C-alpha cells in the first residue's frame, strides 16, 4: 500500500468551474451514459461557458481506484458474441458503441461521423476493454487535437506514490491521454494503480518491460518474451502500445552519419537486437501476431518511429522516411484485422521541413492519425524544450497531426517532476488550441471569444477563470495589484488608468452614443 | 543619482563563454571597428564556438555610462558636410558607411549587399547620430531574426533603477532593441540614463510623453505638443520612433463592432483626439514636417500599427488591413525623403490567418522591414503569452518578418518585472532562431549542430554552454543527478544507465567498427 497524497482540488485549480456531465442514452442498449464536461460560471449576465474536461472522477481514494463505468458495456457485447472486439471492427459492422456515442458527444459531433471516421482508420478510440475506468475519447484529425502526457519512473528517479500523483495532476490540467514509461523497479505495479486510477486512456512501449524482463540484455530480447509482455500489459487494461516494428535491419545502416544517431528508447533496443543476430525486427516478423493479441481486448497499435530524428542535422533524412514507409505497410496489415492504428511521427525537425512530414504521412499511411513528439524546432534550448516544440507541435497540428506528445522542460535534461508535468501539458494544450483554431475545428473560438469579451469588460475573474491556469493568471496580475477593487478596475499595472487602451475604446464608444 | 545595482555577471549568466570583437577598418575613413561576438569555449577538440552578443561593454558604471564609440564617425561626416543624416541617404549616394561596415561583419555578410539593402528599403539601421554609445545592428528579412523588448515604468510600478537593470538584462539575454515605454513619472531621465547605458538601440512612442506633457488630457494633443516631445527625444538619442500616423479618421469607425476595440496605447490615443475634433490625425496630416525631424538625427520611423487585432475575433479584419494600406503609403512617401522605415504588425492572429498578413505587408509595403507584437495565436492561456505568440512570432519570421516584438509571462496581466523580461527575451531569441532556420538562413544551423554534437558525445558542460540559457540547463539536469561524475556520464535521470538511446547508438556503432 503506497503512501498516496492528493493532488490540488479541482475547486483550487479552477475557480468558478464545476464539473459536469451531459446524459444520453445508447439506443441500442440502454444504456445510460454521463459524459464529462466543466463549466465555467461567469457574470455580467454572460452564460456559463462549457469546456472539454479530462480531470476524471475527484476525491477517490486511489487504494480503491476509479468506478469500473463500462462495465455493462463490456459485458453486454460479450453476452451477445462477437470474434473481434475492437472500435474498428464493431464500426465496419455498422455499429455504433456506447464508446462512439460517448466520444460523439464529447466533441459535440453526431455519433455516426464519429463511426464513419474509426471505420475508415482516420480516427481511433484507444478503449481497451480491461480499462473499466477509462472515459472514451477519440483521436483523429477530424476531432479536437489532443495531447499525451509521458510519465513514469526510470532506474535513477521517482516513486509509485508519485507516478499515480502525476497522472491524475497531468489530467487535472488537460492531458487527453497518459503513457506509462516506467523503466525503473516495479513496473508492473506502478502501471496497475496508474491504471485503475486513470479516467484516460494509458499507452505503454511494452519493449521497456521485456528488456527488463531480461536484466537489460537486449540481446536475450526475443518474440517470445515480447509477446508475454503484451499480453500482461493487455491483461491490466492498457489501451495502446508504442511498437518499433518499423526498425527495419536494413535501415540501421542509414542512420550511420547521423549527428545524434538513434534517439528513440524502444528504437534502439531493437536496433542493437537486430545487428547483434544479424536478423530482421521481431516484431516486424510477428505482426500478425501482435493484430492477434490486440484484437482480443482491443488494444491500439502506436506504430513507433524508432528512427525519428533526434537533432535539426537529422531532420527528414532517408533513414525517418524509410521507417514512415514500413508504417503505413503496417497500418494497412492491421486494419486487414480490424486493428486501431496511429502512427508516431518526429521529433526535432525545423519548420520549413514540416510540411513535407505531413504530406508524406497522409499518402503513405492513408490518413491514419498522427502522433508526433513535438517537433522541436532548434535544439539551442535544452530547459526550455516546451517552447521549442509548442512551436512545432502547433504548426504539425494545424497540418493534421491528431496527437500531440508533450515535451516538457526537462526534456534531454532529467526526468520530469510534478510541476515540469504541468508546464508541458499547459504548453501542449496552448498548441492543440492554436491548431484547433488554424483548423478552423467548429465552435473552437468561442473560448477565445468569451475570455477576450471579459478581457475587454475587464471582468478580471472571469478571464482568469475562463483562462488554462486561472490560478496563475490572477497571482500574475496581483503581484502588482493584488486589492479587491483591482479586479473590477478598468486597467491594469502594464499602462495604468490613463494609458489603458480598453479603457480608452470604452470612453471613444460611449461618446459615440 | 539612481541607485543602481549591477546585473549578474555575463561569466555567470554565460559559463565557458568570454566576450570577443572582430576587428575589422572602414577603409574610407581609416577607422578600426570593433565588432562584438561571444566565444564558447569547448572540450573534446571542438573549435570554439562563435555566437551573436547584444550583451554590450560589461562592468560600467551607470552613473558614467558607456563609451561613445561612434564619435569620430560622427564628427568625422559632419565635418565632411551632408544635407541629411539617414543611413538610407548615404546608402543612396553609394556611400558604405561604419555603421553598415560594422552591421555586414556582425551579420558574416558584404557590406555592399548591406548598403543596397539599407538603399533598396528592405533593411534599416536604427542609429541616431545622438546615441554615441551604440554598437550598430541591422533590422530586415536578409539577415538575422532580431527581437525587441519593452520595458518602462507605469504609473503603478517600477522606477528608474528597475528600468536600467531591465535594459542591461533584456540584453544579457539576447534582446537585440529595446523601447522605454514609460508612461508614469520621470520619463525624460529614465530615458536619459537608458540611453546612456545602452549598447543597443532603443525605440520609444513619443505620443506616450506628448500625452504626459498634457496631463493626460487626450484633447489638448496636437501637432505642436508632439513636434516638441520628437525634437526632444531625437536630441537624446532614440534610434526609432513608433508614430501610429495611420490610423486615420476614417478607420475608426471600422472599429466598432470589434470584439476587443481599439488595443494600441498610441491608436486609442489618436483615435480619442481624432473622434474629439473630428479632424485628421495630426501625425498624419504632419507626415513631411516628421520626416524634417528624422533626417537631422537619423531616426527610423516604425509605423504604428494603432488598428491592430486584440483579439483571436478581431483578427484580419477591414480595420487591420485600412490601416496596412496606409502604412504602405507612408512609407513610400518617408523614402522620399530618405527616411529609414519598419511597419508595426499583429498582434492576435490565429495561425491560418498568419499568411495574409506577410503577404498583403510584402505587396503594399514594398518589403520594408515588419514588425510584429507576436503574434498571439490564441487568447486563452494569459500567464503563458509568451509561448501562445513564441508559436505566431516564430511563424511570421518564417515568413520574412525581421523583428519580433517580445511578449512577456506578464501580458494582458500586469507590468513585467526582470524575471519576465528574462522569459519573454528566452521565448522570442527561441522563436527568431527557429525562423533563422525555417528560411535556410547561412549557418545558422550551426549553433543547432554543435549543441547536438556535445548532446550526442555526453559533453554535458559544453551543451550547457552552448545553450540559450547556460544555468537553467545545467540546473535542471542536476536536479536528479548533480554529482561531477554525472556530467561525464552517458546517461541522464530521464533513461537511466540501461535505456539511454544515445549510449545504445554509441555502442552500436563501437560495435560496427
Ligand atoms: N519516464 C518518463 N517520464 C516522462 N517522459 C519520458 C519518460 N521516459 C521517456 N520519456 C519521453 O520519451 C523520450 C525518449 S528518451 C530521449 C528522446 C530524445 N530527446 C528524442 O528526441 O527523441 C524522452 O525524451 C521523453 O520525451
Ligand atoms: N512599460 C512597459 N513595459 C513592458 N511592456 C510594455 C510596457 N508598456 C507597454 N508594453 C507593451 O505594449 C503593449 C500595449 S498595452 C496592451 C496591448 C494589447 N494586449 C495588445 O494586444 O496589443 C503591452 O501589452 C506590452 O506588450
Ligand atoms: O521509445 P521511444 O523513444 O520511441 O518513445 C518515447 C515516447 O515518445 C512518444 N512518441 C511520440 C511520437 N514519437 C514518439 C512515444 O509514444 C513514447 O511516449
Ligand atoms: O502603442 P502601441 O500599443 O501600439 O505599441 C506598444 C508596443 O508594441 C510594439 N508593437 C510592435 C508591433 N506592434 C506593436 C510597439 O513597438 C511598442 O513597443
Ligand atoms: S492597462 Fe494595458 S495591459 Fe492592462 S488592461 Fe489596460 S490595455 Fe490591457
Ligand atoms: S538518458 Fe534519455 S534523456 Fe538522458 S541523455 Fe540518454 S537519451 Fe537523452
Ligand atoms: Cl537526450
Ligand atoms: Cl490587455
Ligand atoms: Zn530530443
Ligand atoms: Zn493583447
Amino acid at each position: 500500500s503506497p503512501d498516496f497524497q492528493p493532488i490540488p482540488s479541482f475547486e483550487e485549480c479552477f475557480p468558478k468551474s464545476t464539473k459536469e456531465h451531459k446524459e444520453v442514452v445508447h439506443e441500442e442498449s440502454g444504456h445510460v451514459l454521463k459524459v464529462p464536461f466543466r463549466r465555467v460560471h461567469l457574470s455580467g449576465g454572460e452564460p456559463a461557458f462549457d469546456n472539454y474536461d479530462t480531470s476524471g472522477p475527484q476525491n477517490v481514494n486511489a487504494h480503491i481506484g476509479l468506478a469500473k463505468l463500462r462495465k455493462e458495456w463490456i459485458d453486454r457485447r460479450e453476452k451477445l458474441g462477437t470474434p473481434r472486439y475492437t472500435q474498428m471492427y464493431y464500426a465496419k459492422q455498422g455499429i455504433i458503441t456506447e464508446e462512439m456515442l460517448y466520444c460523439a458527444t464529447r466533441e459535440k459531433l453526431d455519433p455516426e461521423f464519429v463511426r464513419s471516421e474509426v471505420a475508415r482508420g482516420r480516427a481511433i478510440i484507444p478503449s481497451n476493454k480491461k480499462h473499466l475506468e477509462l472515459e472514451p475519447m477519440i483521436v483523429g484529425r477530424k476531432f479536437l487535437v489532443k495531447v499525451n502526457a509521458n510519465i513514469g519512473n526510470s532506474a535513477v528517479a521517482s516513486s509509485i506514490e508519485e507516478e499515480v500523483y502525476k497522472v491524475q495532476w497531468a489530467t487535472m490540467w488537460g492531458a487527453d491521454t497518459i503513457m506509462d514509461l516506467s523503466t525503473g523497479r516495479h513496473i508492473h505495479e506502478t502501471r496497475e494503480w496508474i491504471l485503475r486510477n486513470s479516467a484516460v486512456p494509458v499507452g505503454t512501449v511494452p519493449i521497456y518491460q521485456a528488456l527488463e524482463k531480461v536484466d537489460g540484455i537486449a540481446e536475450n530480447l526475443n518474440w517470445e518474451v515480447f509477446r508475454e509482455t503484451l499480453i500482461e500489459q493487455a491483461e491490466q487494461g492498457v489501451d495502446y502500445f508504442t511498437i518499433h516494428a518499423g526498425v527495419l535491419l536494413r535501415y540501421i545502416p542509414l542512420t550511420a552519419k547521423r549527428l545524434t544517431g538513434i534517439v528513440s528508447r524502444g528504437g534502439s533496443i531493437h536496433a542493437k537486437w537486430c545487428l547483434a543476430y544479424h536478423k530482421e525486427n521481431f516484431a516486424y516478423e510477428h505482426w500478425d501476431d501482435i493484430l492477434d493479441i490486440c484484437n482480443q481486448y482491443d488494444v491500439a497499435l502506436s506504430i513507433g518511429d524508432g528512427l525519428r530524428p533526434g537533432s535539426i542535422y537529422d531532420a527528414n533524412d532517408t533513414a525517418q522516411f524509410a521507417e514512415l514507409l514500413t508504417q503505413g505497410e503496417l497500418t494497412r496489415r492491421a486494419w486487414e484485422k480490424d486493428v486501431q492504428v496511429m502512427n508516431e511521427g518526429p521529433g526535432h525537425v525545423p519548420m520549413h521541413k514540416i510540411p513535407e512530414n505531413m504530406q508524406k504521412q497522409l499518402e503513405w499511411c492513408n490518413e491514419a492519425p498522427f502522433y508526433t513528439l513535438g517537433p522541436l524546432t532548434t535544439d539551442i534550448a535544452p530547459g526550455y524544450d516546451h517552447i521549442t516544440s509548442a512551436i512545432g507541435a502547433a504548426n504539425i497540428g494545424a497540418l493534421g497531426t491528431a496527437l500531440l506528445c508533450y515535451v516538457t522542460p526537462k526534456e534531454h535534461l532529467g526526468l520530469p517532476n510534478r510541476d515540469d508535468v504541468k508546464a508541458g501539458v499547459i504548453a501542449y494544450k496552448i498548441a492543440a488550441h492554436a491548431a484547433d483554431l488554424a483548423k478552423q475545428h467548429p465552435h473552437a473560438q468561442a473560448w477565445d471569444d468569451a475570455l477576450s469579451k471579459a478581457r475587454f469588460e475587464f471582468r478580471w475573474m472571469d478571464q482568469f477563470a475562463l483562462s488554462l491556469d486561472p490560478m496563475t493568471a490572477m497571482s500574475f496580475h496581483d503581484e502588482t495589484l493584488p486589492a479587491d477593487g483591482a479586479k473590477v478596475a478598468h486597467f491594469c499595472s502594464m499602462c495604468g488608468p490613463k494609458f489603458c487602451s480598453m479603457k480608452i475604446t470604452e470612453d471613444i464608444r460611449k461618446y459615440a452614443e
